């Protein structure tokens, strides 16, 4: 039997551009990054800006306590360093490492001086997939490349999910993963799975684009896979009929400025 999601995905390949132009934002949660994006462009590294739409998304999850980073904090798949920086804010982390692929077609790591940029060390050149997994307290990570098949989605899942068990197998207390397709029969067996070995559930954060089913799964969460799951899965079927809604907006993070004495 089709899932819901698996409908989702099947309706979004049908649109023409034009529909999905103005299907992809309809009703979601946005922060304008005008400011940042013109800050960014000027070399303002003290402006207090995020470097990308990430920490957003990561403030989102922690104002919420879907989970509560402290310690040594390890981001996998940092790009620009979102995720990082805001983690940087946070009174109980100490330590921030990310690490990201770059090379052409894919972000580096942007230096920024936002409140608590001298504990964080952000490394390119990076596959995380043959990296060795190393103890943390808090572990993220944000990796999953949309695809206009739900077959290739669901691989690179289960070969990001694959590659995490190891790193929880060190026992982090906190995590977050990216979850880019948790939307086929296969994904929610194997996300149970997941949960019951290793705890958290899933959520889906408001600030994603509709042209994307990613959750994120959680330390803090607790919740059925397939009510979740499902239930996102209805929304954005939903958003699919109907006029087009206006796009809801919180002002960008501003992650101050200034060092953190470790
Ligand atoms: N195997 C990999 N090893 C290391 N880094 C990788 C690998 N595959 C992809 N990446 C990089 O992961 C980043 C994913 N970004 C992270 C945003 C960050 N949390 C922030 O807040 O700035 C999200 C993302 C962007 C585009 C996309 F198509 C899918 C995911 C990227 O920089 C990858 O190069
Ligand atoms: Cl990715
Ligand atoms: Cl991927
Ligand atoms: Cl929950
Ligand atoms: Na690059």
């Amino acid at each position: 039997g089709e899932t819901l999601g698996e409908k989702w995905k099947a309706r979004l390949n049908q649109m023409s551009a034009l529909e999905f132009y103005s299907y992809k934002k309809s009703g979601i949660t946005e922060v304008c990054r005008e400011e940042a994006r013109r800050a960014l462009k000027d070399g303002v590294a003290t402006g207090g800006h995020a470097v990308s739409r990430g920490s957003a998304k990561l403030r989102w999850l922690v104002e919420r306590g879907y989970l509560q980073p402290y310690g040594k904090v390890i981001d996998l798949g940092c790009g620009r360093g979102g995720w990082s920086y805001y983690a940087a804010t946070i009174r109980k982390v100490q330590e921030v490492k990310g690490y990201t692929k770059g090379g052409p077609g894919h972000e580096e790591p942007m230096l920024v001086q936002s409140y608590g940029w001298n504990i964080v060390r952000l490394k390119s050149g990076v596959d995380v997939f043959h990296m060795a997994a190393e103890p943390c307290d808090t572990l993220l990570c944000d990796i999953g490349e949309s695809s206009s098949s739900p077959e290739v989605e669901e691989a690179r899942t289960l070969r990001v999910l694959s590659m995490v068990g190891d790193w929880l197998e060190k026992r982090p207390g906190a995590f977050c993963i990216k979850v880019l397709c948790p939307y086929t029969s296969t994904m929610m067996e194997t996300l149970e799975r997941l949960q019951r070995r290793y705890g958290g559930g899933l959520v889906r954060v408001p600030l994603s684009r509709n042209s994307t089913h990613e959750m994120y799964w959680v330390s803090g969460a607790k919740s059925n896979t397939i009510k979740s799951v499902s239930t996102t899965s209805q929304l954005l079927l939903g958003r699919m009929d109907g006029p087009r809604r206006p796009v809801k907006y919180e002002e960008d993070v501003n992650l101050g400025s200034g060092t953190r004495a470790v």
